[PDB]
């Protein structure tokens, strides 16, 4: 029991580390041998005012940081955090061993701070706090819930470690310390209660970034392992002073010797990631605005995001009455994609976002249908809302500081992105119309067993779709996994049948014009994908992973989208006294004994018979439910309008028949026109993205 | 403080009442001047063993009860409880003033106990505890949460009051005491925490009824006001020794001078109640098994329900493994209807249930669409499950003790009840098929503007139905009231249009055979209703309330049923330390100072890196969700199968067309056959129920 003293009114303690670490370290200054705990009781935007600091400012010469790396955990195990930290450590070692550089050199580790923001003490895993402790950046015992009647909001552990991670097997993490290791300035933040990730970013940007004043702030998730040069290659993107943000490639981690490529769900995701990087990101980067993918690690120039972008990201549209507005109350769905928008359309500034193909990070993807569905629920809602928001507010592009040509390019890009969003909104009707027109056409033309197959597949589609709607509105994907797997299999068999029908009709026609169009259009859209993959110099996914993606595409359209739209907002709808008796059964009491007090109580109850909206949380819940259920209805109705126009469903064929009688066919020419239009749109999108990727590679190569 | 003593180990206290009551009372024995609080810490089935008692057993001559009246509250205000208590008091006064009776006489009040079981202290209203206190049956202060480390489960207040309720206006309750008043033995039970109503019945039947040993146990809800002779007329039903249960008529309370009859929702309910009593209850009572309506007050002969019926009602099918079974885990949905079944099919006993028309009780009905929907959610699920359970287990009728004729009658009745259930399961398709066939037929025949009307009403029906499904699966009726009112109005206009179409086609035909059938069948089914109402001697609802019921019938089919099926089960998915500092900012702490303990903690975290289904409530929640969502899917699919068979939807007309091509019409003869069959079923049901009501009245009159 020792005597302490609050330093400037807040608790700062310095503990020594165990001699086991010292044994490696010797093989010595102050930062290596101590670990500093601080109890942060204030808001993220008030740390300096309240007089809280970081070790970097307190040296004889204050230490200036070039690069702040933020790692966010919620409950990730020690393997994921180990992978992220090992990638970071390897990158820092690469930068420290750099020879001909003005910025990096033997003491480059002093310019990098690794800030690990974990979200809740109750929600952290103990295998992660055991890894963090083994590095030297955590000791238990001196965390406090409250200090001078002030609720402690966050615990900050600061250390500079010499030990590095050198191997991460399936079970063990290899930690070692020798002359080849590089020191890392860790900064472990542990929030007291679980607020979501935007609050973690609030702590990173409004909090420690204000004290450290980094040049670049890099965002990573736990489990995302950066490549061996990814951080350096992303940092190299910022030598253009106009770059305000940047991102790299995100790769599926295929496992040992690509063993996980046997899983159809994983190969489908591998193909999807490779094409999203090759086609979408390059095309976007040509214009100057990128919509960074959820898994990839990104970097923002700190001066770029200060001001309006962070205010919109953290608070939303501040101007708001007691009620709820659409954009202001729903922008939390598009979490990081807001920042990017506000960086590009920042007033009087000509920041651009740029995509770096030289930097990559590999992540593990869901291997089971329920967790895959739950992961994509967030992605699809975020993308849809962000695209709607960017289209509705595009005039801001013209209030920024870009020159006239870049403003025109950005306007064109936003229009194109909303065109893509609009196409993706009508996929529910597009898939059904293509399937029904194709199967019915082959049944009409050849009659053999395609009649029964057409009816059977119509009923299978209907049953699976109705069940998906009902289970996603009412139940949870964990509860019914066999059904979801069966539905995916049913849709894969459906797609196989459609491919067969297309090939059969095309061969018979070659031995009418619509199937000429289908063969030319689909061959063209496959060839453009293949050539774009070759130009990017990453073609191997075009054969190892293509058929799996083709077979699972109907499940992307029909299971992921339905669940994403049905779950937009993740809704969640006096003490008396005691008796303790003695041995004799006796005890003492306070009892109303006087007649006057009994009469008083009687009069107080005789008085009640003579004198004859809930809280904000449930009001917000009601608004969220109303807005989530109005989206589903509009989606379904606007898709069925197109279905009924093309196929003459909804009693329309009946209506035309009876109008003529006042003075039904099997199929019309609307089906032919629509079938052609859909395929031409697909081929056109492929061609546009091919031109974009070609321009990207040509410019980078020059 | 004073010195007390536990009486036999449990807390029993006797407080005097305020002299204000004594002033009326004088205008005196022990029961009037004291109120007895008991703290019940045991289970309902253990009160006697634990040595708890009631005042009735503790006189010099123990008092024998003929009739125990149970009143259950949850949070009902003082007007509803006042109405119930006033009806009870008036009935007891009628029985006490009875002259030529062996059972009732001047001291008949001694044979009646009124047991008011309120559900939770936190959930009780204070205007109800103020009314209960004003009667003399409650004083606060001496309720206890725990007694000798035993959680007190329930508080029992016992008094015999001389004051009666004489008027209940919209705002005040008139209490008065004079020579004309009759004493009432009240027994106020107040549960500590809110378990649902089955637990209240568990306390009433397994608890106080075991001590009091009543002859009859009568169940009433708070707000249900018995008629001036209803309790006596129901008690008179039990002079037949074979009667095991009985119920009376439940009436809609139309307000002052029938002012509430202006509300269409209230007149519709008035007609529905009058026909459920006139047709359904009499027909059921002829056979010998009644399915007592939710609002009506019922009575059970206590010896009838002891044993198997109460065991099934309270616990369910006791034989059960760790998993969930359908019947055993879902019988709580059909709460009281289980008892009735088990009374009739009790082994070796020939108990019957009987319906009493001489006894009635009037209740208030919901006047707003959301609360109406929420009320009927419980009714519809209970009825559907109870009917399924009774049909599946009908063989028990033959294991009972009835003679052969009554066994045959009961078997026939259960078959007929399941036929009615099966008809009610297909109303979703029946209404749509009737509407679509009728509108399309008039459009075909006369062409003028019925084409547009047919298409418009098809789209209106589709939009309203899809929206009802989506809002009942995802949202709450309180949130969207304008939409539900609008949907009811839309369906009423739809029904008006259908009535017009029927009349138009019939008049044109009179100026083909199918409309002869429609006019004859509907005229017959209206005439049978009118004649049955006249035979029952209650015809006034056949004109004051008929059109409102007709207009709201589509909303009964399409809004109440969808919401009831979509909401079957009502699913619901270390401390650290503190710092207080002195003036100097100094304080004292317990800190790991020795190097050995720091090394110990480091080794304990280095150890975690080397040694590398939830609770029952959420498992039951998952089962309930699976079973609720499997019911909706089957309901929708089995109704659409009939729709697609009759109208040739679902690609079937396409399939027949292309089969013939291998070698679509507007309407077929299946529509004619189905249209006739539906109306013949309606007329047949009306005729059967008319014969039943006629037999009931004839037998009662003889
Ligand atoms: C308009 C829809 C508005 C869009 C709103 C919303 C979009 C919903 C898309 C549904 C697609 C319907 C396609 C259609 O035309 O309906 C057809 C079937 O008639 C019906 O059965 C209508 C059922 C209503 C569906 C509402 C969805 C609710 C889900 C739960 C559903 C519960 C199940 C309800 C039934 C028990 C129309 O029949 P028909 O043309 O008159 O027959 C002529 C066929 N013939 C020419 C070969 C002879
Ligand atoms: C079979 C159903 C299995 C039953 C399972 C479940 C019962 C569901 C009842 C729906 C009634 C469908 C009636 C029907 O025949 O479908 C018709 C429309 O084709 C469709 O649009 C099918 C849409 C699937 C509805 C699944 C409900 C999901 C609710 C959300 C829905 C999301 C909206 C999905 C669309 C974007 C069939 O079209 P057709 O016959 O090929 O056209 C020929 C018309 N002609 C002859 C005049 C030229």
């Amino acid at each position: 029991i020792r005597k302490f003293k609050l330093w400037n009114g807040n608790f700062v303690f310095d503990s020594p580390i165990s001699k086991t670490l010292l044994d490696q370290y010797a093989t010595l200054p102050n930062e290596f041998k101590f670990m500093r705990y601080q109890a942060v009781t204030c808001e993220p935007n008030q740390l300096a005012e309240k007089n809280f600091t970081v070790r970097q400012l307190k040296y004889l010469t204050p230490r200036e940081t070039e690069l702040m790396l933020v790692v966010t955990m919620y409950n990730e195990d020690h393997i994921l955090l180990g992978r992220t930290l090992k990638g970071i450590m390897d990158n820092v070692k690469y930068m420290v061993k750099k020879k001909n550089s003005s910025t990096w050199g033997p003491d480059a580790w002093k310019k990098i701070v690794v800030c690990i923001i974990s979200d809740g003490r109750s929600k952290i895993n103990e295998r992660s706090l055991a890894l963090l402790s083994s590095l030297g950046c955590y000791q238990d015992g001196f965390a406090k819930d409250e200090i001078n009647e002030k609720k402690v909001a966050m615990h900050v552990y600061e250390h500079t470690t010499m030990i590095n991670i050198t191997n991460i097997s399936e079970s063990e993490v290899s930690l070692e310390c020798n002359q080849g290791t590089v020191p890392i300035q860790l900064l472990f933040c542990l929030k007291e209660q679980n607020q979501k990730k935007i609050n973690s970013h609030r702590w990173a940007f409004e909090g420690f970034a204000e004290l450290l004043r980094p040049n670049i702030v890099t965002l990573l998730d736990a489990g995302t392992m950066p490549g061996k040069d990814s951080i350096y290659q992303l940092w190299r993107e910022f030598r253009n002073p106009n770059v305000g943000g940047a991102c790299g490639e995100i790769r599926t981690d295929l496992g040992k010797r690509f063993v996980k490529l046997l899983n159809p769900l994983v190969a489908s995701q591998n193909f999807e990631y490779k094409m999203s990087n090759i086609l979408d990101k390059t095309t976007e980067s040509n214009f100057g605005f990128i919509t960074v993918l959820p898994g990839a690690f990104s970097a923002y120039r700190f001066e770029a995001v200060r001001g309006q972008p962070l205010q919109k990201y953290f608070y939303g549209e501040i101007m708001e009455n007691e009620g709820f507005h659409f954009f202001s109350s729903n922008m939390y769905l598009a979490e990081d994609r807001i920042l990017c928008f506000e960086v590009v359309t920042k007033k009087n500034c000509n920041w651009i976002l740029k995509y770096c193909r030289s930097s990559y990070a590999s992540t593990d993807v869901p291997e089971r249908v329920p967790e895959f569905i739950l992961q994509r629920r967030r992605w699809l809602n975020g993308s849809f809302f962000a695209s709607v928001y960017s289209f509705c507010h595009f005039y801001r592009v013209w209030s920024s500081g870009h020159n006239i040509g870049r403003k025109l390019l950005l306007t064109v890009e936003f229009f194109y992105l909303f065109f893509n969003t609009l196409i993706s909104w009508f996929s529910l009707s597009s898939f059904f119309l293509v399937f029904r027109i194709l199967t019915v056409s082959i049944a009409l033309a050849y009659h053999s067993a395609f009649n029964v197959l057409s009816v059977i597949f119509l009923w299978l589609y209907g049953i699976c779709t109705l069940s998906t709607f009902i289970l996603s509105l009412g139940n949870k994907p964990k509860s019914t996994e066999k059904f979801y797997v069966l539905t995916c299999v049913i849709f894969a068999v459906m797609m196989i049948y459609m491919i067969f029908c297309s090939i059969f009709m095309s061969v018979k026609s070659f031995q009418t014009e619509a199937f000429r169009d289908i063969v030319i259009s689909l061959g063209s859209t496959y060839c453009l994908y293949l050539i774009s993959s070759i130009i990017y110099l990453q073609p191997w996914h075009m054969l190892t992973s293509f058929i799996q993606y083709i077979l699972l595409s109907p499940s992307y359209i029909n299971v992921l989208n339905i669940y994403a739209f049905c779950n937009v907002h993740d809704l969640s709808w006096n003490p008396l006294g005691k008796i303790n008796t003695t041995e004799d059964g006796t005890f003492k009491m306070e009892v109303l004994v006087s007649s006057s007090e009994i009469q008083a109580n009687y009069d107080k109850y005789l008085k009640v018979l003579n004198d004859f909206e809930p809280s904000y949380d449930e009001k917000k819940t009601g608004y969220y439910a109303n807005v989530r259920s109005l989206v589903i209805i509009f989606w379904v109705i606007t898709n069925f309008i197109i279905v009924a126009v093309v196929l003459e469903t909804g009693g329309i064929a009946d209506y035309i028949a009876m109008k003529s009688i006042s003075t039904i066919p099997l199929m019309t020419s609307k089906a032919s026109i629509y079938f052609n239009v859909i395929l031409w749109l697909v081929a056109l999108s492929a061609l546009i993205r091919f031109i974009g990727c070609s321009i990207y590679m040509i410019v980078r190569f020059f």
